[PDB]
Protein backbone atom coordinates (compact mmCIF):
# COMPACT_ATOMS: atom_id res chain seq x y z
CA UNK A 1 0.00 0.00 0.00
CA UNK A 2 1.07 3.67 0.05
CA UNK A 3 -0.57 6.79 1.51
CA UNK A 4 1.67 9.31 -0.26
CA UNK A 5 5.07 9.55 -1.99
CA UNK A 6 6.32 8.66 1.50
CA UNK A 7 9.86 10.10 1.37
CA UNK A 8 12.03 13.07 2.43
CA UNK A 9 10.13 16.26 3.33
CA UNK A 10 9.33 18.69 0.49
CA UNK A 11 7.48 21.65 2.05
CA UNK A 12 8.63 24.63 4.11
CA UNK A 13 6.12 27.17 5.49
CA UNK A 14 2.80 25.58 6.52
CA UNK A 15 2.69 22.77 9.11
CA UNK A 16 5.60 22.66 11.62
CA UNK A 17 6.04 21.34 14.46
CA UNK A 18 9.81 21.00 14.47
CA UNK A 19 10.13 24.19 16.57
CA UNK A 20 8.96 22.19 19.63
CA UNK A 21 7.93 25.32 21.57
CA UNK A 22 4.45 23.88 22.30
CA UNK A 23 5.36 20.28 23.01
CA UNK A 24 8.57 21.25 24.82
CA UNK A 25 6.10 23.47 26.61
CA UNK A 26 3.05 21.40 27.02
CA UNK A 27 5.17 18.32 27.62
CA UNK A 28 5.25 19.72 31.17
CA UNK A 29 1.77 21.22 31.83
CA UNK A 30 -0.29 18.31 30.57
CA UNK A 31 -2.66 20.04 28.24
CA UNK A 32 -3.52 18.30 24.95
CA UNK A 33 -5.78 21.31 24.34
CA UNK A 34 -2.56 23.21 23.73
CA UNK A 35 -1.09 20.53 21.45
CA UNK A 36 -4.50 19.64 20.01
CA UNK A 37 -4.43 23.35 19.42
CA UNK A 38 -0.87 23.38 18.10
CA UNK A 39 -1.77 20.66 15.60
CA UNK A 40 -4.97 22.65 15.09
CA UNK A 41 -2.84 25.64 14.37
CA UNK A 42 -0.55 23.75 12.10
CA UNK A 43 2.64 22.42 13.71
CA UNK A 44 1.36 19.09 14.64
CA UNK A 45 3.76 18.84 17.55
CA UNK A 46 3.57 15.07 18.19
CA UNK A 47 5.42 12.92 15.61
CA UNK A 48 6.95 12.95 12.10
CA UNK A 49 5.57 9.73 10.56
CA UNK A 50 1.84 9.77 9.72
CA UNK A 51 1.62 13.12 7.87
CA UNK A 52 -1.13 14.37 5.52
CA UNK A 53 -0.30 17.04 2.91
CA UNK A 54 -3.02 18.83 0.89
CA UNK A 55 -0.81 19.67 -2.11
CA UNK A 56 0.18 16.28 -3.60
CA UNK A 57 2.97 16.29 -6.22
CA UNK A 58 2.42 13.04 -8.17
CA UNK A 59 0.46 15.30 -10.55
CA UNK A 60 0.95 18.92 -9.41
CA UNK B 1 2.61 51.93 38.50
CA UNK B 2 3.45 48.54 36.96
CA UNK B 3 4.19 45.12 38.46
CA UNK B 4 7.37 46.41 40.08
CA UNK B 5 10.33 48.70 39.34
CA UNK B 6 10.45 47.30 35.78
CA UNK B 7 13.81 48.65 34.55
CA UNK B 8 16.80 47.68 32.37
CA UNK B 9 15.21 46.25 29.19
CA UNK B 10 17.68 46.17 26.28
CA UNK B 11 19.10 42.63 26.32
CA UNK B 12 17.52 39.19 26.06
CA UNK B 13 19.16 36.52 28.25
CA UNK B 14 17.81 32.94 28.13
CA UNK B 15 14.44 34.44 29.13
CA UNK B 16 12.46 34.95 25.89
CA UNK B 17 9.38 35.24 25.25
CA UNK B 18 9.52 37.16 21.99
CA UNK B 19 9.10 33.92 20.00
CA UNK B 20 5.39 33.95 20.98
CA UNK B 21 4.92 30.21 20.27
CA UNK B 22 3.35 29.62 23.73
CA UNK B 23 1.22 32.73 24.01
CA UNK B 24 0.30 32.68 20.31
CA UNK B 25 -0.52 29.13 21.24
CA UNK B 26 -2.11 29.38 24.59
CA UNK B 27 -3.82 32.62 23.67
CA UNK B 28 -6.37 30.21 22.17
CA UNK B 29 -6.52 27.18 24.53
CA UNK B 30 -6.92 29.12 27.76
CA UNK B 31 -4.27 27.51 29.88
CA UNK B 32 -2.16 29.79 32.09
CA UNK B 33 -0.51 26.56 33.22
CA UNK B 34 1.20 26.60 29.83
CA UNK B 35 2.18 30.28 30.06
CA UNK B 36 2.73 30.05 33.82
CA UNK B 37 4.93 27.24 32.62
CA UNK B 38 6.43 29.24 29.76
CA UNK B 39 7.38 32.01 32.19
CA UNK B 40 8.42 29.17 34.48
CA UNK B 41 10.59 27.89 31.71
CA UNK B 42 11.97 31.26 30.90
CA UNK B 43 10.23 33.16 28.09
CA UNK B 44 7.82 35.03 30.16
CA UNK B 45 5.29 35.19 27.36
CA UNK B 46 2.88 37.88 28.62
CA UNK B 47 1.76 41.20 27.08
CA UNK B 48 2.32 44.25 29.33
CA UNK B 49 -0.55 46.71 28.74
CA UNK B 50 -2.72 46.95 31.87
CA UNK B 51 -2.70 43.48 33.48
CA UNK B 52 -2.73 43.38 37.30
CA UNK B 53 -3.98 39.98 38.55
CA UNK B 54 -1.00 39.36 40.87
CA UNK B 55 0.83 36.83 38.66
CA UNK B 56 3.70 34.64 39.91
CA UNK B 57 1.22 32.87 42.23
CA UNK B 58 2.59 30.48 44.88
CA UNK B 59 3.04 27.23 42.92
CA UNK B 60 5.72 25.96 45.33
Amino acid sequence: MGPLQYKDLKIDIKTSPPPECINDLLQAVDSQEVRDYCEKKGWIVNITSQVQTERNINRA
